[PDB]
């Protein structure tokens, strides 16, 4: 166990900062850089659980890779057919993402493969991706009735593109199918019943592959070719969100977050904060590595106010609601969240864990079946403490820990957050940026 400690008192919160690279986009650059023609140089790379497992997999399959080192990776791509058979099982650790995306890719290879995982991944079913791949002609075996790992794939198959109506929305399953479709005969198409992130699609385009996005119908034609290029990874908006919130709840705060990724499938926190009356502007908009980026300028010039959060932004801000709950508490009036049933018990009930911590800090809130109700203690023009402090349980959820860390900007008492050791893995520079901004956080045993 590890814990964060924060002391009460009027904090400053200002500066120009760049948060770490987007987790998902970092991963995709490896997926496609490995099988592209020529060299790929990646910058702003953040290696997470997914990246490291995928990095090792392609190393095992003969790909030469320098790094990651200081956010830089050089990938000597081997072309669409340059992968070599792994000498043993490809260990995925806890990366279900790696396993699902590589399933599609591996099911199209000449050679056999086995994918295995740790105790947690070994329990996760893989039939939602395996089933459509089998329709394409893939030979993919799973374990037991629930179809969990190990996932055993037989190569040397001829895949055919299918038109697939996805029963349950999933960027991972969607991505797995499309990746197999790169080697398949004809067009592979996925129709998702609900909108998901499109980092896979955008990275494919960055590498020169044509991908049609036509409403909820996402498709490509197999036989194409990927071309190595330079990939600047956008900084993670999910990481930036904590400092957006911090700036919006701190008096006279002035924060510029540079090169923040603003993929429209990820920008829900911006729209929501804006609707809460936040002084938040999006300037210097441009594109890097097929991803849109911008500088986010947030000022604590006025008091947030509680709103009925827009339901059309919930899919776009799903991971940012723990941070937004902190904003809601400092806001004037009541905040209500609906249509966020996904947010409850998604193998971790963030609504309740936040509620527990918020209540400990003296905030009247109430979990609902599809969200939460928060009674904000904010008052227009008033920047007196909102939170009472206390001891907080994060349950090793980094987003919970980082959220309650921001609460230290408006607390009348000490805050101790337990189980914060996963914060550094997700957001390595979090406490550093916090300190540079004016939010001192002491890490302990
Ligand atoms: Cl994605
Ligand atoms: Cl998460």
């Amino acid at each position: 166990t590890q814990q964060f400690s924060i002391l009460p008192g009027n904090k400053a919160f200002k500066g120009k900062f760049t948060v770490p690279g987007d987790k998902s986009v970092s991963h995709r650059s490896i997926m496609f850089g490995a099988i592209a023609e020529g060299t790929t140089h990646v910058t702003g790379f953040l290696e997470g659980e997914d990246a490291l497992a995928t990095l090792q997999a392609f190393r095992d399959m003969g790909v030469s890779i320098e790094g990651p080192k200081n956010g830089e990776v050089t990938i000597h791509g081997v072309g669409m057919h340059g992968l070599k058979a792994p000498a043993s099982a490809l260990y995925m650790g806890n990366s279900g993402t790696s396993m699902r995306l590589l399933s599609g890719m591996l099911s199209a290879q000449k050679f056999d493969s086995v994918m295995t995982g740790d105790a947690s991944l070994s329990k996760r079913p893989m039939e939602r991706i395996a089933k459509p791949l089998r329709l394409m002609g893939a030979q993919i075996q799973t374990t037991g009735e629930k179809g969990t790992p190990p996932v055993s794939i037989t190569g040397g198959q001829q895949l055919k593109g299918i038109q697939y109506d996805l029963p349950m929305a999933s960027a991972q399953v969607k991505s797995g199918i499309l990746l197999a479709g790169l080697w398949a005969e004809g067009e592979t198409s996925v129709t998702e019943p609900e909108p998901t992130r499109d980092h896979t699609e955008r990275m494919l385009r960055a590498f020169g592959y044509d991908v049609k996005t036509e409403g909820n119908k996402i498709s490509l034609v197999g036989g194409g070719k990927l071309v190595g290029t330079n990939i600047q990874v956008p900084s993670d908006i999910s990481s930036a969100a904590f400092f957006m919130v911090g700036a919006a709840i701190t008096e006279g705060a002035d924060v510029v977050l540079e090169a923040v990724g603003i993929n429209p499938t990820r920008t829900g926190v911006i729209e929501i904060l804006k609707q809460m009356g936040a002084d938040l502007t999006v300037e210097n908009e441009r594109i890097a590595g097929g991803e849109p980026i911008a500088d986010i300028h947030i000022k604590g010039s006025r008091t947030l106010k509680g709103i009925h959060m827009p339901e059309d932004q919930v899919p776009l801000a799903i991971d940012e609601f723990p941070a937004l709950f902190i904003a809601a508490a400092c806001a004037e009036g009541q905040t209500v969240l609906t249509g966020a049933a996904e947010l409850r018990v998604k193998e971790s009930d963030r609504i309740q864990v936040m509620a527990d911590g918020l209540k400990i800090m003296g905030i009247d809130c109430t979990p609902t079946e599809d969200g939460i109700i928060i009674e904000g203690k904010g008052k227009s023009g008033d920047w007196s403490p909102i939170f009472a402090g206390g001891e907080i349980e994060s349950h090793h959820d980094h987003r919970i820990a980082m959220s309650f860390s921001m609460a230290g900007l408006r607390t009348s008492g000490p805050i101790t957050i337990h189980g914060t050791e996963t914060v550094a893995t997700s957001f390595p520079t979090f406490t550093e940026l916090a300190n540079r901004a004016g939010l001192t956080i002491e890490v302990s045993q």
